[PDB]
């Protein structure tokens, strides 16, 4: 039998480290998706988040990081090329800690990804989600604070560590 792959970020502001997040991916409803952050996560395939920021922080509605090719928000490439399909949208976006796929248009999945920190159900359809926070939900909220209104950050809020559990 199959199990859900589970993996962490440890978290770092202005290189002080601040904790762990970690992630349930559902790999059962969207295993090709699953499989790319995984990957990414443990670096398996030479590249992936060790070391990269989240870019864009707006309080009460999501973190986005994952770029580590242009470490801006306009970057990123997948494990099976610089982009990749939609797989699916079963599930939706229903509140705190969702975590799901960034992109730029119908089929251009990368490695950018957003947590949720509010119901984003207007995103429902036109972002894969493919995992949710599992612990460390204070961690994000911790996160949160370093945000704005506009997305900068006001202390540069990094992975220092990622893998899988
Ligand atoms: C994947 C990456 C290559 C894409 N980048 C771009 O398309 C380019 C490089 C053109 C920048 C877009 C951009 C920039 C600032 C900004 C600022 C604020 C917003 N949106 C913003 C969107 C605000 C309304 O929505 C968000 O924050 C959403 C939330 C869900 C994840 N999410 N962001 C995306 O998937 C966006 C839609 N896509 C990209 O970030």
């Amino acid at each position: 039998h199959m199990v859900n792959p589970t993996v962490f970020f440890d978290i770092a502001v202005d290189g002080e480290p601040l904790g762990r997040v970690s992630f349930e991916l559902f790999a059962d409803k969207v295993p090709k998706t699953a499989e790319n952050f995984r990957a990414l996560s443990t670096g398996e395939k030479g590249f992936g988040y060790k070391g990269s920021c989240f870019h864009r922080i707006i309080p009460g509605f999501m973190c986005q990081g994952g770029d580590f090719t242009r470490h801006n928000g306009t970057g990123g490439k997948s494990i099976y090329g610089e982009k990749f399909e939609d797989e699916n949208f079963i599930l939706k976006h229903t509140g705190p800690g969702i975590l799901s796929m960034a992109n730029a248009g119908p089929n251009t999945n990368g490695s950018q990804f957003f947590i949720c920190t509010a119901k984003t159900e207007w995103l429902d359809g036109k972002h894969v989600v493919f995992g949710k926070v599992k612990e460390g939900m204070n961690i994000v909220e911790a996160m949160e604070r370093f945000g704005s209104r506009n997305g900068k950050t006001s202390k540069k809020i990094t992975i220092a560590d990622c893998g899988q559990l």
